[PDB]
DNA sequence: TTGACTCTCTTAA
DNA sequence: GAGAGTCA
DNA sequence: TTGACTCTCTTAA
DNA sequence: GAGAGTCA
């Protein structure tokens, strides 16, 4: 199996390639009526994507390296976390975009957490709006807000109490 | 069935049957260090469930009625909303548990909203902790909190900025 | 060894 | 969070 | 007509 | 949010 040195070499090659991705400046809500700036390193929309990268789904990619004649492959956003525990509280760790921009591979925009923690960031009020995530959000979640509920709780008769 | 009268009759028979489900009291976090009380009307764990009800999944049920000699069937939590639009902004409307208790069929604990709005209530701080849902939450979402993130944003080299 | 495609799977609403 | 079919 | 089961599907992380 | 196969 791959040694610590070899894993570090994979992480270094990945950072070197992703660093050359187009860097896109995005203005984003931080919460509390404030605006901030994130710099996303975005994988191209179509091939070629960069050395070692290939698209396996509409917004899914993989990173591949061949070491000592053995092909190794990882989810494209998982590479920064190859030296980290891969589960916690009995839940699989997932790459989680703090910038909510799937094409971005900036490791400063990623964290490594359960799928539930990951999803929940979609509704976070943001780092200036009351975020309580221990690994703080970089921005207000895209789905934060009052929502668009069509109908609320209601009854026709008198069979129920809240 | 097609007629408003037939729909109201479906809603009324559904409410009468559900009104006979056992009422279970649940004490719940509201946010802000406060606690409240909900009264859930819980479908039985095993057959028989009640007139018109049958289980199609571990925590999925359907309500069925014969109208004009034809069988009509609905997801068991959708019946209160049969007179409401079934989509919003091009997204399917879903029955959404404000009590986060799938067996509960209390319509005073249900709303009708997109799957995204529905999911997002899992992380809401709650009605006394800052909920901004226009149709207000009845409790703090069960997944609200700091999370259990294993690793935060990081880079080995100097190629990235936030 | 490498790129560019292909397929199906996980989770919890 | 859903829809629909098989049996009795 | 009603009940009690079976199966697969949707969505967006 | 994932893993793995095929072909050249
Ligand atoms: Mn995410
Ligand atoms: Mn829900
Ligand atoms: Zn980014
Ligand atoms: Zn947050
Ligand atoms: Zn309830
Ligand atoms: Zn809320």
């Amino acid at each position: 199996a791959l040694t610590n040195a070899q894993i570090l070499a994979v992480i270094d090659s990945w950072e070197e390639t992703v660093g050359q991705f187009p860097v896109i400046t995005h203005h984003v809500p931080l919460g509390g009526g404030l605006q901030g700036t994130l710099h996303c390193y975005e994988i191209p929309l179509a091939a070629p994507y960069g050395v070692g990268f290939a698209k396996n789904g509409p917004t899914r990619w993989q990173y591949k390296r061949t070491i000592n004649q053995v092909v190794h492959r990882w989810g494209s956003h998982t590479v920064p976390f190859l030296l980290e525990p891969d589960n916690i509280n009995g839940k699989t760790c997932t790459a989680s975009h703090l910038c909510h921009n799937t094409r971005c591979h900036n490791p400063l925009h990623l964290c490594w957490e359960s799928l539930d923690d990951n999803k929940g960031r979609n509704w976070c009020p943001g780092p200036n709006g009351g975020c309580v995530h221990a690994v703080v959000c970089l921005r207000q979640g895209p789905l934060y807000g009052p929502g668009a509920t069509v109908a609320g709780p209601q009854q026709r008769g008198s069979h129920f109490v809240v």
